[PDB]
């Protein structure tokens, strides 16, 4: 089968709609989204067209075929981040910190415009040829500010693991400390290899745990002092109370100079 130019050559990834395949020309390698049937797809094409940052996915545009949308992609030519985390390891923190930074400047980017990702996570957190991070998959993207009017978010969406806890509990909660949480979560990943918890729930004993300062335990016993305490700052219950980018971006750990 063929597409103007285009054979499907390998599956680089599954999301809630569709499917991401590896397709090359006749010699060019992207990464194009094929999703079939709407009310969804106008709008992730529209948030698709919005984005220029460099630590966001370039997207190329988009050909239609009847009921099949193709949603073409720039190609993270090192994968992802999932793939760099060694499993109950983490990675070496000078790693962990520069993904980290990369990270931020991505979400400070779709913030300033007003667009929440609300699916952080390694699988979502590409690289590039330079090992520089790329933000991708805008399937569960929102407006969250239009006008300088902020909306809260009602919808219940991400994956369990990296979801902050006001989604479960809140009819309506706002959307950057969600994103805060998740990146949270990816840092706990980072530094650890391993997802502290199932859910941010009561029943969930690893939950309970961590708010009950049990960092004596894993993953937390496995990182450092002072990322851990930025941990501490990011993974708090209460969103009001939980830190804000600005401020993450005065973190000691944050600013500490690593190498090697
Ligand atoms: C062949 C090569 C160069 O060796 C490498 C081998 C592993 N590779 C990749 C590349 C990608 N890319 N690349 C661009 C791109 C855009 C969107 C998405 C996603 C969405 N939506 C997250 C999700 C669902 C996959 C993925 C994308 N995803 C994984 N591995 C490429």
């Amino acid at each position: 089968p063929f597409v103007e130019d285009w054979d499907l050559v390998q599956t680089l990834g599954e999301g809630a709609y569709g499917e991401v395949q590896l397709a090359v020309n006749r010699e060019e390698a992207v990464a194009v989204k094929i999703v079939d049937m709407p009310e969804n797809i106008k709008k992730e094409i529209c948030i698709l067209k919005m984005l220029n940052h460099e630590n966001v996915i370039k997207f190329y545009g988009h050909r239609r075929e009847g009921n099949i949308q193709y949603l073409f992609m720039e190609l993270a030519s090192g994968g992802s981040l999932f793939d760099r985390i060694e499993p109950d390891i983490g990675m070496p923190e000078p790693d962990a910190q520069r993904f980290f930074h990369q990270l931020m400047a991505g979400v400070v980017y779709l913030h300033g415009i007003g667009i929440t990702h609300r699916d952080i996570k390694p699988h979502n957190l590409l690289l590039d040829e330079r090992d520089n991070l790329k933000i991708a998959d805008y399937s569960l993207a929102t407006v969250f500010r239009y006008n300088n009017r902020e909306r809260l978010l009602n919808k219940m969406c991400g994956t369990l693991p990296y979801v902050a806890p006001e989604l479960l509990k809140r009819r309506e909660f706002h959307a950057e400390p969600v994103d805060v949480w998740s990146c949270g979560i990816v840092l706990t990943a980072m530094l650890a290899g391993e997802l502290p918890w199932d859910q941010p729930s009561d029943s969930c004993q690893e939950y309970s745990d961590w708010k009950e300062k049990k960092t004596y335990l894993n993953p937390w016993k496995k990182i450092d002092s002072a990322p851990l305490a930025l941990l501490h700052k990011i993974l708090v219950e209460n969103p009001s109370a939980r830190i804000t980018i600005p401020d993450i971006k005065k973190d000691r750990w944050y600013n500490k100079p690593l190498k090697k």
